[PDB]
């Protein structure tokens, strides 16, 4: 047997098909079993319409055996394209072996696995091309467009392997494929899924700034398009046409890395924001608010 | 030497260039020598115009040695994108080693080889991403659009390796590349080519139904758009707006799998067709006709 | 560690980021250190605007250490998409190991490496799909469109690895990536870069012909669209509507191989040009001029 053929068959029982059907629509994706009690991690755009229209959409999970078991949504995060599902009273579950994305390096051979029983189901192969790469993603329905700090691969991520696992050569999940291929790192997926199981939601830091990307010889970074009122930004003293160069301890190259940098901050703690303002380098102090006050 | 470099050089003498020229046009493709007497398998869209306009198109085969030998068409199958060519009185032919596509699995390393002396000739590498995947194909000229049950690969199939072999790591032909890459399985190619050598044509089962794809919670499958008159379908009792869910022993997920499912049936034998009709599951009995009565 | 992970890390210190910034623009690319004295080979379209607008563009080189050192342009060749840069007084430089592209074969595993600290920086993997393939390229600004005789790979060449090295499994540079991926062969890069360091420019042979591609049964090749006046062509006796089939010792399949064939000729020596003219095969004699008389 081949190297990739063995690594793929080992995790095929850990990858499931997720279907959401109505009287007029049908959406399919891939999921990963990450817990023996029935917790299934997928991405948020696979199930989005079922969450925003729960009255008319029905989500079921289909296993490698062909078994079709109904599924309930535990929680979703459009800002990370992540979602946790629950099947109830299913035994002998082959749980995926979750790895550590901080141990992943450029050149490492990977497998992007989709659910074997899926319609357009695909299993592609490649290497890790980039680490900690901010990539822009579109929101499925009323869902927000977001940016994740991602693992890039030259293996193809498509509709047939999206939501499935990015797998190393030890058959461990290092990422969640999201549809020049990108995946959500597993260390991010473990942190987000842990909160979606416990609280049914996750809270992220907000500043109240909109940014456009700028790159020249004077100052390259994120240019402030609007400062919301009463926001942590306008209280800390950020004005419009400011060029952010570092949020906290992370430098900001464009508007996409700015979105990721805000979302690694701590809610309530003061954070330094360095900006270039009409040729003057100005460091400012802002305390990030929570995006969900009542769930915080 | 490398792994893929060795497997490729081993079959380079089995892959040939196929050119079809006129006073104003020129078409090129790749072929595979599958018989020592001079039988060359390619796909039908490489030679289509030469078959429909035989008066003005000339087909020649170019070997790895640079030798240009005239070629005659034995037979073609637009429904499988397959064609058999004949070069006459050529010696010391390196015949390709034909394999078994039922032994192929997901993750297996493959090589999509084009003719080495071709203009845009390409040799790509990848893995098998899906097996028994129905894929839609367009007909070259007056040729019919069709659907094959295919081997999917993340290796690129393009104009430079189309008609050439999909090759395993034992340097055996497992498929015929047809231009997210797809190939015709070799077990299908052996059955079709055997009939094109003997009879110069192959006969496929027809039912007389046109289908559109439908997917909802009531019934997902192939929805009947039209039932031809005097067809096996309307005699067996299929009506319009019916949703086919299984043809014979094969379930039908969409209109594309319906095309493949009809074409695996037996001509003249009664076959069960299960349909969902206004909420009622109805199994029906149809006897498939031959598409070519005089060649049957 | 993995095979590709080891080969990549070995050359990461030899690949640098090249940025060109103005008051309103910023361009980034990848470069390769090929000399211990500070000579950096990239492609010409990365730096083009900085060369045509040197008054307003500033080019700097960023190393794997994060070190930013100013860079000066030694010379460029739009006809090969090649450029040589110079950093001054930089020590402990990890110079890339340059290989031999004539020893490269189809199926050989390759790595297309971009600068690790680049914004859209990518490292992709693939094989060599074709050798000595003429590929058309577009000129960046006032730069001329050209055709190179290239190494084709199924590894992706994009904005993040363009200008970086194509690397074999011995971690040797076999090509310069230029953005179905193509690279400039290293033997061509050694010849062009040697002349750009010494003379600051390279001289190529010119004939004065414009060609369009033609392919039929009478004569396939490059059809002469215009013959410039006083050119080597019209003196040697080439007329319009002529179909070139061989330039020197190289046959010509289309207009793209004609561009490459002229550029391998010797300046000043008589060369045979075979053409098909109204059904008559006519061999003609032309002496190629230099494109830069004062630098010749």
């Amino acid at each position: 047997a081949g190297r990739f053929t063995k690594v793929a068959a080992a995790v095929a029982d850990s990858v499931v098909t997720i279907e959401s059907v109505s009287d007029q629509e049908g959406m399919q994706g891939s999921g990963v079993i990450v817990d023996g009690r029935g917790y299934i991690v997928t991405n948020n755009h696979v199930i989005s319409e079922a969450a925003n229209n729960p009255s008319q959409f029905k989500t079921t999970v289909v296993f490698n055996d062909g078994k079709e078991v109904p599924a309930n949504l535990v929680g979703r995060d459009p800002k990370t394209d992540l979602a946790v599902l629950k099947v109830d009273n299913v035994d002998n579950l082959t749980v995926a072996r979750l790895g550590d994305s901080s141990k992943v390096r450029v050149g490492d051979e990977v497998l992007a696995v989709g659910a074997p029983l899926g319609l357009r189901s695909t299993v592609t192969q490649g290497i890790v091309s980039a680490l900690h790469r901010p990539v822009p993603l579109s929101g499925e329905g009323s869902d927000t467009d977001t940016v994740i700090d991602a693992i890039q691969t030259d293996a193809s991520i498509n509709h047939g392997n999206s939501g499935g696992p990015l797998i190393d050569m030890d058959a461990q999940v290092i990422g969640i494929n999201t549809a020049l291929g990108f995946a959500i790192p597993v260390n991010e997926m473990k942190l987000v899924a842990n909160s979606l199981i416990k609280d049914g939601k996750i809270v992220h830091p907000t500043l109240g700034i909109s940014t456009r990307s700028v790159s020249n010889a004077i100052a390259s970074g994120a240019q402030v398009a609007n400062v919301k009122a009463g926001s942590p930004a306008q209280k800390g003293g950020i004005l419009e046409n400011d060029v952010i160069v570092k949020v906290g301890n992370r430098a900001v190259a464009d508007s996409d890395e700015f979105v990721v940098a805000v979302r690694q901050l701590a809610i309530g703690q003061d954070a330094p924001i360095e900006v270039v303002r009409e040729g003057r380098h100005v460091t400012l102090t802002v305390k990030p608010d929570p995006d969900s006050t009542l769930e915080h």
